[PDB]
């Protein structure tokens, strides 16, 4: 049958992304036919593989239908003056010291072409899975980049969030960080989980496959190598906090 | 020919809305074919005619194709607990004093049925005006409710704002509060003007008619009676500050 692959929060973690894409190639040998991909942010920003992540997405988009939308971290980079000489503007932003470091590094490594790529990324996902209209945004409908839809809340919580977008059958968001599939009277609120941004310990690249016909959601978890990411963080001189996030999780 | 009427920022000003609608009816008698209406927020919130504004729209929706989206003020009311006994939460919001007064007034005057109506209002407008896809939001694509797009800026300013929504031919926003029609390489950024929220002195109910085939924008200005609004403000014991905004304009 046919499913739509939904991924989110790669956050510059190339190994996690590669593991996920390879699992998908394998599932296609298992009866899954994947007509298109939805990739929610953050795309880059935390882990040291910004260029490899974008290249992998660009390559996928050439042979498959890929719709990508930017996340908070992507926007913090894209919003900078196009010909800024450095990422110093970041030191004034109200964000943790560790994020300031990774964002600066990302800004630099991306170069002008990488930064322009982020600037071309849409903010909103408006498409249909099957014959069903769906809407997608990084944070929440009320606030695209700073809004946070929490996982583990009662149906009433999700019902109120879905109301403003009740014309859509499904709302796709990245902020919950964990697999979420909440049916409400106004439609379903869904989070595919997190690809490369660990929410806690023993993180596994997580994403979702949604049935284009029935809209049912299946969540997939795939292991990836954290040691090579740890080594890269060290080699690149990034904050120890980034390693702590890798193994114990952290919030956006 | 055929046009789509675009209105924004009624802000509870029934007399202004009535004047605009009546002008539309006159233009129809003059050969203007109106296919549908787009009514961007703020619907209610500042002036004392919340119930009458909603009733006028509802009746319009009965006979014509009308799509409405909420604005900042509408959201501040809709976000409240469905069974709160008063609008006291508003006093703790970081908004000017006069707005607390008018929002609380609006909250109670709306009644449960009125507030529920705002809660059903979509946040985003996604439609086609002919073969042209369009997107609409109150503030800005980056921040739906708090985002502000300025008028009278260089093309480069609007270009950067259109880029994240470049999949659409036209972006409709209310925040500029003045007629705006800026063409960029990524599409046009348009503001129909303000229907009932004066940005300055001698304000006239302003809206736009968009050519359903050429996407050409025509702005219309209509006069309405401010004295009856002033009198209503006084009768309802609302801030003198609202009368000030009425004749000298005020900011959202
Ligand atoms: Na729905
Ligand atoms: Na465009």
């Amino acid at each position: 049958m046919v499913y739509v692959a939904v991924l989110a929060n790669i956050a510059g973690n190339f190994p996690a992304l590669t593991a996920a894409l390879e699992k998908i190639e394998e599932l296609k040998e298992e009866g899954y036919e994947i007509e298109k991909y939805y990739i929610l942010g953050n795309i880059v920003g935390l882990f040291p593989y910004p260029r490899e992540v974008i290249e992998a997405i660009k390559n996928l988009a050439k042979t498959s239908n890929v719709k990508v939308i930017r996340g908070k971290y992507d926007q913090l980079i894209a919003m900078s003056d196009p010909h800024a000489g450095d990422p110093k503007y970041i030191d004034k932003l109200e964000i943790p010291d560790h994020l300031k470091a990774t964002l600066k590094y990302t800004w630099e490594k991306l170069g002008h072409e990488g930064r322009e790529y982020l600037r071309d990324l849409p903010i909103y996902l408006v498409d249909k899975i099957g014959k069903n209209e769906i809407f997608g945004v990084y944070g929440s409908p009320v606030n695209p980049f700073d809004g946070e839809i929490l996982p583990d809340q009662p149906t009433s919580y999700y019902e109120a969030i879905m109301r403003p977008v009740k014309e859509y059958e499904m709302l796709l968001v990245a902020s919950p960080r964990y697999p979420l599939d909440a049916m409400t009277m106004y439609g379903r609120v869904v989070c595919p989980g997190s690809i490369g941004f660990p929410p806690a310990r023993e993180h596994k690249a997580t994403f979702a496959l949604v049935d284009a016909e029935t809209l049912k959601v299946k969540f997939i978890e795939v292991e990836y190598d954290k040691k090579i990411i740890e080594d890269r963080i060290k080699l690149e001189k990034l904050p120890e906090e980034v390693i702590k996030i890798l193994y114990h999780g952290g919030k956006a």
